[PDB]
């Protein structure tokens, strides 16, 4: 029922990404707020179909990696994202991107001890998306039932965002 980008254009959703943004129903995302930081995505066409995300983030003194293949699920736009570790499975929605700016993402749980997981990601090209930018976000969390204590505008972190 999550609405994907009409049109969506995965050749031109490509390349480096900032997670400048999130919103969940996780009940110590809740607290790890806000030990969360921003984080730099780097999204390739997999080989075997599909997106690989190899995200970078800073973690208690390293950066670490990790990287998430994304299977089209149906329709432009439409992904799935399949826990190697946790036999989770996750719907991953670009619901709104203008590809040089932003995307909305938004994953779900489908099956599995995540089933009943919901995230909504601000990704942005730059690191200091503007208001507007972010009020958009804003209004896609709020649609979706996040409540204003759930969104957390990730703060940069200097480290782990090189190449």
């Amino acid at each position: 029922q999550v609405s994907v980008q009409p049109n969506f254009q995965q050749d031109k959703f490509l390349g480096r990404w900032f997670s400048a943004g999130l919103a969940s129903n996780s009940s110590f995302l809740r607290e790890k707020k806000a030990a969360l930081s921003m984080a730099k995505s780097v999204v390739a066409p997999a080989t075997d179909g599909g997106l690989n995300l190899t995200s970078t983030f800073l973690r208690k003194n390293q950066c670490e990696t990790r990287t998430m293949l994304l299977q089209p699920a149906g329709s432009l736009g439409s992904y799935s994202y399949r826990s190697p570790h946790w036999g989770s499975t996750y719907s991953v929605s670009v619901v709104e991107t203008d590809y040089d700016q932003y995307a909305l993402l938004y994953s779900q749980g489908s099956k599995g001890p995540g089933e009943d997981f919901r995230m909504a990601t601000l990704y942005s090209r730059t690191q200091t998306p503007r208001a507007e930018l972010k009020e958009k976000f804003t209004a896609f969390c709020k649609a979706q039932g996040f409540t204003e204590d759930t969104i957390v505008f990730l703060p940069q972190t200097d480290k782990c965002m090189t190449e």
